[PDB]
């Protein structure tokens, strides 16, 4: 009836220290570790911290307001934030992890190209939303790809996000040319993940052969089993000019649809 319209200006991420409770450590970075934990002893969640001078504090935050603008099915999901140190980001749990170690662990062998085409498309959908918000990622990579419930698959690790070289664009890598274009490029060696079950992309290749061989026009071949057609999307995400690879919108489009429109003849198989 009467609804409340005062005091609404207070900050819908902050919050109290005391009300959070770090319980299991899953992750440890550079700049930090990440924690499973309960938010008000009721709420089960994840808790991004940092490590002491090992990061402006402000630069850290960053990521923060950066997924307190960015809010989709397919990104990882901001619950609240600590800005004053000791600094925390709480966020929702993923139970199965990064698609990296699930990929390579007992539960990845089993996976099929229908399972993994289908987390693709996920991920294609949550960089469609970054895509249309004028973003870019800069660091899309399965390990910063979490796994839930359903095998639902959801971009995170936004830390380096604004409005390695192995997943990097060659003009990104080379003069700085961050774009969602260099992210494209980069789900391309995510699909080349995804079908080789979470192998290191470009195998025997140190880190400065890959740059030599990426411009002298080197691009990984099509992995065992993979579908000729899929590969050649990925090539199309690695095409030397930004501007000709696809847009997340057009992969979104082309993975949802892909057995039916693209590969009506596949066949299962022993690994994909
Ligand atoms: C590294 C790993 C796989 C342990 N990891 N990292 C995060 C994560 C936490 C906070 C932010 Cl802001 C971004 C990502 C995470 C999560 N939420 N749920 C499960 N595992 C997670």
């Amino acid at each position: 009836g009467h609804m409340q319209t005062q005091g609404l200006a207070k900050d819908a991420w902050e919050i109290p220290r005391e009300s959070l409770r770090l319980e299991v450590k899953l992750g440890q970075g550079c700049f930090g570790e990440v924690w499973m934990g309960t938010w008000n002893g009721t709420t089960r969640v994840a808790i991004k911290t940092l490590k002491p001078g090992t990061m402006s504090p402000e630069a850290f935050l960053q990521e923060a307001q950066v997924m307190k603008k960015l809010r989709h099915e397919k990104l990882v999901q901001l619950y609240a934030v600590v800005s004053e140190e000791p600094i925390y980001i709480v966020t929702e749990y993923m139970s199965k992890g990064s698609l990296l170690d699930f990929l390579k662990g007992e539960m990845g062998k089993y996976l099929r190209l229908p399972q993994l085409v289908d987390m693709a498309a996920q991920i294609a959908s949550g960089m469609a939303y970054v895509e249309r918000m004028n973003y870019v990622h800069r660091d899309l990579a399965a390990a910063n790809i979490l796994v839930g419930e359903n095998l639902v698959c959801k971009v995170a690790d936004f830390g380096l996000a604004r409005l390695p070289i192995k997943w990097t664009a060659p003009e990104a890598a080379l003069y700085g040319r961050f774009t969602i274009k260099s992210d494209v490029w980069s789900f391309g060696i995510l699909l080349t993940e995804l079908t080789t079950k979470g192998r290191v992309p470009y195998p025997g290749m140190v880190n400065r052969e890959v740059l030599d061989q990426v411009e002298r026009g080197y691009r990984m071949p099509c992995p065992p089993e993979c579908p000729e057609s899929l590969h050649d999307l990925m090539c199309q995400c690695w095409r030397k000019d930004p501007e000709e690879r696809p847009t997340f919108e057009y992969l979104q489009a082309f993975l949802e649809d892909y057995f039916t429109s693209t590969e009506p003849q596949y066949q299962p198989g022993e690994n994909l």
